[PDB]
């Protein structure tokens, strides 16, 4: 049997069943939501840092850690050696992926820029995996709807997220920026960066003077590194200690709505005054990941 789906390169026909998959660059947590770890033969090595990967992947010993680079990521030789039926990749280097696609291995190629697009792409992967995602996608949307409801009529806070270094930020056409926006942040990166993530001058960061600063979960930076940077001494976020490292959750996947919830809770705690955050978090993990009561506990916040 086959399925025909659309991706970054247009129409793809995927042969079924898909028994061996490699995930490169994104969607690390998808096998956890679908209980398809048995079918995974390789994953970007950053994925092993994800706490839901750590908790749900029972036999990591047989899975090959792949390069996490953008891209040229441990190329055609390794891919053939693993003999996958399908490679799911984030497109960081279009030419590299287009080359790899020449060797008979099927690719599903995505370049998600919004949480909406992440859900569309999870839906596409579910077609390839022959699993039903409607119930799990519904919980993701319900969570997004809850956040938006609590932030209605709340003024956005001026902020930014830092990535590989303290002056690298996100702008338009960047999933990180959509996540920030859903969390009630007025991301000043939008003013300087028309696509993806990029460097801007420290002087401009100081001038924009953010009230809150978030740090990418893969960043080498800790909050202390930012708080104690002498060049940021005048910034409001530093003076008020509003510098937060985002949790160990892959942005391009089923936990994107929780990252926005985390941001909203940090930036706008007064908007969640009476709310039982952990009951929502608990049900999220139970529906999306099918974790039992004992397994969910380490995932609750605080």
């Amino acid at each position: 049997q086959e399925v025909k789906v659309k991706d970054y390169f247009g129409e793809q026909t995927i042969k079924l069943p898909v028994s061996k998959i490699i995930y490169l660059g994104s969607f690390a947590e998808v096998p956890a939501m679908f209980h398809t770890w048995d079918r995974v033969v390789g994953i970007s090595d950053y994925a092993f840092k994800s706490d839901i990967v750590k908790a749900t992947l029972k036999d990591p010993e047989r899975i090959k850690p792949m390069s996490s680079d953008h891209a040229a990521a441990l190329n055609v030789e390794l891919l053939k050696k693993l003999s996958p039926d399908l490679v799911v990749t984030f497109v960081g280097n279009p030419k590299a992926v287009e080359h790899a696609k020449k060797f008979g291995i099927s690719f599903l190629s995505f370049q998600e820029k919004t949480i909406a697009e992440v859900m569309e792409d999870i839906d596409t992967q579910a077609k390839a995996l022959e699993v039903d995602a409607s119930k799990k996608l519904a919980k993701m949307q319900e969570t997004l709807d809850f956040i938006a409801e609590r932030l209605k009529g709340v003024k956005k806070k001026k902020g930014v997220e830092l990535f590989h270094k303290a002056n690298k930020i996100s702008g338009h056409q960047a999933l990180d920026s959509d996540i920030l926006e859903k969390g009630g942040i007025d991301n000043f990166g939008l003013k300087y960066v028309k696509f993806g993530r990029a460097d801007i001058s420290v002087e401009k960061i100081v001038k924009e003077n953010p009230e809150i600063i978030f740090i990418w979960w893969i960043s080498p930076l800790s909050p202390e590194d930012v708080l104690n940077n002498p060049k940021f001494a005048t910034i409001k976020a530093i003076k008020n200690k509003q510098v937060y490292k985002l949790p160990t959750m892959d942005i391009g996947g089923p936990r994107a709505p929780l990252i926005s919830l985390f941001i909203a809770l940090k930036a706008h705690p007064e908007a969640f005054k009476g709310v039982d955050i952990n009951a929502i978090v608990k049900d999220y993990y139970k529906v999306v990941f099918d974790l039992n009561d004992a397994e969910v506990e380490p995932f609750l916040w605080h």
